[PDB]
């Protein structure tokens, strides 16, 4: 390792929050001397006083790793009471408003996003990591272009996203990584959670007992080798839960069962009702 600095403001120029989370923050900032625009996740130590060591002992894997789909943690720095992530900048767009705006989206849309999470994930537990915290707003695109590729941006070193051991407090493990690329998958074809209810404790039993159903009519266009696919993540038992190098061999993932279905209209007026808010010239620039 961690650089040292009296004073973190003297390295970086904070700009702009860009989240909030109950131990920590993400803040846009410039590096000083450089010029160059950063993503630093800003964590107080005092919300490190169970275990320095597995924070310390994480964070020194993550600035090794290496992976097409995850962002490069660049720098760590230390002051007296804050540890700064210096993770690279993803500024392409939000998830959800790439698929709002896109006007045409099908399962094959929505089969290259998982592909590519599934692998980031399957790489981090290779490396013995475990994310913890998966959820579409951690999944940012690299780039503007339609074709960019998706990125994990954020990670997790601390409801309707969790797996129902961690409710039953049940210990950890990959496979909770594993149900919450299920539930991505879910939100992803239709729009909405598996899993709501005004009254938070029904919600709390209904996630606890994995109570989910694809219903109708959101559903009923949706191919049954999708709803297969998310049955075997969304797996109440995690050791009957697919894993990732599992779910990415399913023809969901690596064949072609994913339907080219138009399912954008059902789908985009499904996140608003839960999530607030090239041009080729034919035998010119077709020609490529
Ligand atoms: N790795 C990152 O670049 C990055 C990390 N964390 C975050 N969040 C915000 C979403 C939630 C998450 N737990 C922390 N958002 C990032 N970037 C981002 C977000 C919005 C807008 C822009 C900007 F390009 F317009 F500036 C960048």
């Amino acid at each position: 390792w961690k650089k040292q600095a009296e004073d973190i403001k003297k390295i970086f120029e904070f700009k702009e929050t860009l989240g909030t989370g109950a131990f920590s923050e993400v803040v846009l900032a410039e590096e000083k001397a450089t010029g160059k625009l950063f993503a630093v996740k800003c964590i107080p130590k005092k919300a490190l006083k169970g275990k320095e060591s597995s924070i310390e002992n994480e964070i020194a894997v993550l600035r090794k790793i290496k992976h097409e789909n995850i962002v490069a943690l660049e720098d760590i720095y230390e002051s007296p009471n804050h540890l700064y992530l210096v993770m690279q900048l993803v500024s392409g767009g939000e998830l959800f408003d790439r698929i709002v705006e896109k006007g045409f989206y099908t399962e094959k849309d929505a089969s290259t996003l998982i592909r590519q999470v599934l692998d980031a994930v399957y790489y981090l537990h290779r490396m013995g990591i475990v994310h913890r915290d998966l959820k579409p707003e951690n999944l940012l695109y690299y780039s503007q272009d339609e074709e960019s590729k998706i990125m994990i941006s954020d990670f997790g070193l601390s409801p309707g996203y969790v797996a129902p051991e961690v409710l039953a407090q049940k210990p950890y493990s990959k496979a909770v990584d594993c149900w919450s690329i299920g539930v991505i998958a879910y939100i992803l074809l239709c729009g909405y959670p598996p899993f709501y209810d005004e009254n938070d404790s029904k919600l709390f039993e209904q996630i606890l007992k994995a109570e989910y159903e694809f219903d109708s009519p959101y559903w009923d266009d949706i191919s049954d080798s999708a709803k297969d696919f998310i049955r075997n993540l969304m797996e109440k038992d995690p050791n009957k839960r697919y894993t990732c190098e599992q779910a990415a061999r399913h023809p969901w993932i690596a064949g072609d069962t994913a339907l080219n279905k138009n399912i954008h209209e059902s789908v985009s007026a499904q996140i608003r009702k839960n999530f607030a808010k090239m041009r080729k010239l034919h035998l010119g620039s077709s020609l490529d």
